[PDB]
């Protein structure tokens, strides 16, 4: 072995000052997201349908048209569900795909599939539409920092299908994206020639968007191994806000409180987690009420936490990429 | 047939008095054990190491210098890992290996494995060395009260090798030492000859030590088949304090309070908890904050505290026993 | 297929005027339910058993004498345990057989074996021998309510055997009698006929109770997919206090918290959980103190309590069904 | 635990005199099997199909008719496969079901399934529809002497469905219909009422058709269990031979020869065969030339082996049951 | 998912003119492969090993140089070992990569890992040079009819690596590459864009050749999926007898004896047979008196034995094909 798997551990972030934090603040818009990002991933998108593809080509179009050099896949894939053998979609977007080490931001892209039910759709808005957007957002927005990449360490952002059970939750039904992947990445090799390492080890972080847009959400601190950045989210938070710079917001409906969480949630990140991984899984307890109803629409949305969420996750992660 | 695995349901404490309680806190000495059993433990220990036979042998030296007949015993034996094949001694120190039932306190003796950083070593300080030297200190102060093992019960120890992870957590790559040492104790009748029970039958509660040391410890109670003997240290805890006998200590800082913990950790109680085997875990709830960083060295111990459990273990236990 | 599996995800109760609910206070009676249904049942109960068959004759008995158009099912079987094969048998009672959709209530008829001890007899008050008469009692309280059944929709209740261990609480020795159903269900396709649908998709909701008896309990909120059914017993029980209707009461003392809760417990309701049928827990946390001492007897349980929540489930169940 | 069900291993055949085995091979006509119970089921009768409805109807019609008091259960199901969940309808033909022990005979009633192909379609005349045709003009042509059965023993019929593979061939995608009663009958006292006792115990041999009716076909003994009961085959076609009975028989090409097997074939035994109920494995091997081929048809059945064969087994049934 | 998938099941050859047979029996020369291939190939390889560089090198070089437009990938790809992690390289040369339906060539390339005994070091002449040898002598030999590929069939070469265990043959330790290479063609779509058929739904026959090279040897018919192909094999080599192109060859020990095998041989092909591949194992049986032994080198090859079979399988392909 080496000893850059490790670094990780001791890596640590260049926190900002009160003016590159008015900048970044400034410089992210939510009605730019709101409309360019995120409205047009308000459709069924369910996996194999044309939303799965309009959605797909959708998110390639915005970062396609950034000026960073995002390096994109799509790992279409095949995989057995209970209505049979069916074909998902991957998109990896990576900076640096040799930046040995990596950040990873990841959501799902697809939507659970409903029938249809007294003409009304079911879109996920939060579930997780949402996450989308603000990781489109966050690339538009930091676009100009990130260019300065041409610590061996990018980042990558990762929009898993197939996250949602086909009928009924259930590990054998359910994370076809990101069990594929977490699996074909602990056996590719990282970086190109090594020998007895993966793309796993380069996984510094995950941070995985689930569930993210209603009113008053409450995020816990799930993995001890991860607690730190946590613990930079929370501080990131309250200092946007004694400056200022958060909307309809206040200290006594924080998001990010430190109170622990008993058990797990599964998700995207289990197949991670589960070889070693280290997450930071922002998914909200307790789930938004409009979960899995065909009320997880725009007009439940709460625009002005999503805002302060951007730029939560903005700061957290220029922070962390010392930029 | 014989119903004596049943006894252990009905156990019951004898209950000390406030003579016999200020007699334990007085012959308990956290300097000696600071300096006489804790200090040697405190290096570099994974298993392998020559930190692992050093403390191996730190820990049979002060149990054979004791009085009472300690049998210690050095299950040592192979197990592949992500790095192939390796071995791993567990320690085993047994009072009246004949005493049918046992009560078992247990904790890890290995460190994990981490490369140096800064010049710096991780020790473990908490995870594990801390139980260690706590174990080995109350064989020390109750000596003279075991001795009169020669209800037939008694007291044994464990130390286990290789609880922590190699690479990173699993099933498969973790609790080596308890996963082995739990299917050869499931598979050996005991007590010789017996035909149907195996030594599991004979562990009534296993008391498994973990992360202890840091300030603010919160245990919480785990388990609902041990938990009157949660309680129990609950009520040692509040006389002990009544009768002013812990240093530094409140009741707004209790270190058992009365609260239930959603999910499992996972630690070396796992494998005899998934057999039958009673279980208390005293791990802390959330862990300390310089979890699994280099910061887990004595420094950042606290005397105090670690003196006060061991009051609370001694007298747990003594109880257990009638002594 | 027919897309009436889903219906279940879109179902509202009926909810019941002041008038109604009091009508349904009065109709049940708590006395006669614990002269004439409960205290037969309070004998040792375990798979095998003298008892067994008395619990069950006196289960069927009870329920043979209503006029619904119950349809009582015995479903003996057979399945491996620590000490070999051993035979059990599972109660079912259904209206309506056909009906393709089934609310479904469920609880558990065997008492874990324990040996005599000081000439006592674990007989399993509140684990789960109050469960078992609260089914009865509500079948009779509603009857001439349950008789307008001849949305397709009907109930069925079920008492599982050999809930508990044998020896040691695993997933190999426990839920005899659900794991076999939740599999003979899954593969039973229903409405006869069927080509697609099993006995599970036709199942609604799962209510099972587990533990009720005691002082206080707290029941927590356990999944999200049933959460919204959790509010109804929210909401039942805010008015039927508001009302007058409970007894020694308050909602500083709800039973209903909306608290939820962190790592699962095992119950005859895993088997159906995974294979994703909604589930409704109404098991406490923390468990009765009693819990499987031999002290969970009669003498130990809150009548008035019991009462109170007859009351509350009797009202979700007519404003799920309907009448 | 008790003796019954180890008789089947002492069991031992009334061998039939020069004169009776004249009778029997007079009795069967292989003309009528061909038109009466065999063109019937060469259709298609994949799974669900209309022509499994049909054929699992078929077989009924002529069973039914028999004046022996065969008792018909179909017993139908739901399972997994690569393609969703489907349903799966297997047969059981039984006499004196109270008859603790059965030798039962089997086979498997579908047809894989094909595309079309030329504008033809794949029939399976000798996977298997020979088989269930032998079975037929079995119970016709001994109906007159198993109307006896008015030692404890009887006989059983089972046509399986869905054995073969709807896509490829796996454990998971095939023996649909046996894996599935296996595990019915493994958890089913037997006789009624009975505590140990499943209805594998109640099995004394499991003779399994499969393959049959190509010209010049190869029985291996399989299993030692059952070699004994192979030998009498072998004792069978000799004597038949020697008396001059058979048809176009060569004894320097007989059916049952002499020469072991290396390896298992995977059928409808196997779920039987691993809860070790004995079995008579009668599948050719090799295979025939027509195999899964379009052309395993009528036209490529040899009308005399087949006439051979029901003699033969017709002989070994009736030894088997002192008839 | 149409029926393409289903046009090898129905795929018949091209037979060829004993005016052809000379041209190809011509047309191959077992001296040139013997120092142009062969040679080259010798030498220690195991996995991870310069030789395995030093091979893999050497196989693309001799197909780079080749007409037809053969398309090498190379799967480099990391997995789990006895000694730890380590990497691994499949070579995949293929023709029309567009073509649907392909035949498969396979061998393995790497060497089983010794000791060095005595100044001896093992280099599988027969385990798998040769076979690697054989592979490309026959892309030689037919390049120029090859090229005639620009039914959609065409051909593909595979060399796996890491077949041999590294330590003690067992399922985890052992066909390291195949197992790897069958899954990641499960879950690929072929062809590009489709929604339900992989890549192995592609393969219509694998041919997998292993430890050939030693003389008299016997290949047996391993499965009926494939066995009309071993015919085909028999007719080509029964063929070229009579005709002289055979030299050293009798008719009375020919390879493929129509003798059947019992069990089933672990190897290369095992993964892609449980996906249901249709295989045409060449692994003769016995195995080389040389196996696994210092010996298994050059000095004894048969020369004559390989020649011949060089032109088996050159004219079994050219059939397949129609060329
Ligand atoms: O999909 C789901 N079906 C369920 C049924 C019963 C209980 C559950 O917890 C779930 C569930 C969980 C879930 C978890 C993360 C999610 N992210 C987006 N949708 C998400 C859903
Ligand atoms: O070793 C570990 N690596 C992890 C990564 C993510 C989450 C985790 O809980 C862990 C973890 C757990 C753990 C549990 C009990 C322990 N006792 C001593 N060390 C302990 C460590
Ligand atoms: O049966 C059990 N034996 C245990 C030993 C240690 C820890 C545990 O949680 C259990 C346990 C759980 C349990 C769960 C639900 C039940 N419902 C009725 N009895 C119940 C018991
Ligand atoms: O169905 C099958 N598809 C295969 C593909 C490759 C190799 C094989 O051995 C098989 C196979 C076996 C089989 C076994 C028993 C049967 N009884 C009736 N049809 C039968 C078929
Ligand atoms: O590797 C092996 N070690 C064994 C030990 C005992 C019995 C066996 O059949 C084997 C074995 C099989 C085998 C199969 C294909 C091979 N190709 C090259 N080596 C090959 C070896
Ligand atoms: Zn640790
Ligand atoms: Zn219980
Ligand atoms: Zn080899």
């Amino acid at each position: 072995a080496s000893a850059w798997p490790e670094e990780k551990n001791y890596h640590q972030p260049a926190i900002l000052n009160s003016s590159a934090l008015r900048q970044i603040a400034e410089g992210t818009s939510i009605s730019e997201m709101w409309q360019n990002d995120l409205q047009p991933l308000l459709i069924e998108r369910y996996p194999g349908s044309p939303g799965s593809y309009a959605a797909r080509q959708h998110i390639m179009q915005r970062i396609q048209r950034l000026q960073a050099d995002w390096v994109l896949e799509i790992d279409t894939f095949l995989s057995q569900t209970p209505y049979g053998y069916r074909s998902f979609s991957n998109i990896i977007s990576t900076l640096n795909p040799t930046a040995k080490r990596h950040l990873v931001l990841a959501c799902h892209y697809d939507s659970k599939y409903f029938s249809h039910w007294n003409n009304r759709v079911f879109v996920g808005a939060t579930d997780s539409a949402v996450p989308c957007a603000m990781m489109l957002e966050l690339a538009r927005a930091l676009d100009k920092k990130l260019l300065s990449l041409k610590p061996d360490l990018s980042l990558q952002l990762i929009f898993f299908d197939g996250e949602e059970a086909f009928l009924h939750w259930s590990p054998q039904d359910s994370l076809y994206g990101s069990r594929h992947l977490a699996a074909k990445m602990a056996s590719t090799p990282h970086p190109p020639g090594a020998r007895g390492t993966s793309q796993l080890h380069g996984m510094d972080l995950l941070v995985l968007l689930d569930l993210i847009g209603a009113p008053n959400p409450t995020f816990p601190n799930f993995f001890p191994n991860s607690a730190r950045w946590f613990e930079r989210l929370q501080a990131i938070e309250h200092e946007l806000h004694e400056l200022g710079l958060l909307k309809d917001h206040s200290l006594e409906g924080r998001y990010f409180q430190n109170y622990s969480y008993g058990g797990v949630i599964q998700d995207d990140h289990i197949p991670f987690l589960r070889r070693g991984v280290p997450v930071l899984h922002l998914i909200p307890s307790p789930f938004p009420e409009v979960w899995h109803t065909m009320d997880d629409n725009e007009e439940n949305l709460d625009e002005s936490t999503i805002d302060n969420l951007n730029k939560i996750l903005q700061v957290f992660v220029l922070e962390y990429l010392h930029l």
